[PDB]
């Protein structure tokens, strides 16, 4: 399952239930053609490993969330752990999401 975060608030909140576990954020749009490809392979990717933690931003619904973690490429993937951000790259590259989850979960 990814969870859908629409409000900071929200987001804060998500990092702090994680506990330990990884956190990984998709930062994405509507009218981002790679966001769209690679949003099936997230969602797989949250069934797929159950004690990550997938959430999802759109960047034009949350402007100032986006803007605060200094996002500037569409999409941008960071990767948490205890609040604190332990990861990030740009880009739907599936097989760099995955890699990246395994490195550091």
């Amino acid at each position: 399952m990814v969870k859908q975060i629409e409000s900071k608030t929200a987001f804060q909140e998500a990092l702090d239930a994680a506990g330990d576990k990884l956190v990984v954020v998709d930062f994405s749009a509507t009218w981002c053609g790679p966001c769209k490809m690679i949003k099936p392979f997230f969602h797989s990717l949250s069934e797929k490993y159950s004690n990550v933690i997938f959430l999802e931003v759109d960047v034009d619904d949350c402007q100032d969330v986006a803007s605060e973690s200094e996002v500037k490429s569409m999409p941008t993937f960071q990767f948490f752990k205890k609040g604190q951000k332990v990861g990030e790259f740009s880009g739907a590259n599936k097989e760099k999401l995955e890699a990246t989850i395994n490195e550091l979960v």
